[PDB]
DNA sequence: GATATC
DNA sequence: GATATC
């Protein structure tokens, strides 16, 4: 759920 | 480092 | 299960 390097 | 909503 | 980036 975090949106950092992936954004899910 | 830099992590939480589906 | 469902994950990558400066
Ligand atoms: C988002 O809350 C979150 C938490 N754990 C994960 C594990 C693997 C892929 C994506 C994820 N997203
Ligand atoms: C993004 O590429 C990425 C990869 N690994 C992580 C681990 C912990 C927090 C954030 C992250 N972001």
């Amino acid at each position: 759920x975090a949106x950092v390097x992936a954004x899910v």
